[PDB]
């Protein structure tokens, strides 16, 4: 499964492996639950080239602060361990595929 669970301790190691799309969220979130099945569709559609890295902002304020994340769901596209793009809020799988594609 392409989807992984990380913290500030592991985030950089996980995001080093190619294009990775991190999901700054928290289980207390509402809108994040809408995009979760879209990330499962992304496992099913991009998991050959993509990794998806969920990170719980309620325990990872430092990593959130690293990019000024102040709302969720927030999406950080990293490539080879550094941020390459950002997006905020819900997006459909096609728009997310394009957001990945522009850095593949």
């Amino acid at each position: 499964m392409a989807i992984v669970k990380a913290t500030d301790q592991s985030f950089s190691a996980e995001t080093s492996e190619g294009v990775v799309l991190a999901d700054f969220w928290a289980p207390w979130c509402g809108p994040c639950k809408m995009i979760a099945p879209v990330l499962e569709e992304l496992d099913q559609e991009m998991g050959d080239k993509l990794k998806i890295v969920k990170i719980d902002v309620d325990e990872n304020q430092e990593t959130a602060g690293k990019y000024g994340v102040m709302s969720i769901p927030t999406l950080l596209v990293l490539k080879d361990g550094e941020v390459v793009e950002t997006s905020v809020g819900f997006k459909p799988k096609e728009a997310l595929q394009e957001l990945v594609n522009k850095h593949l």
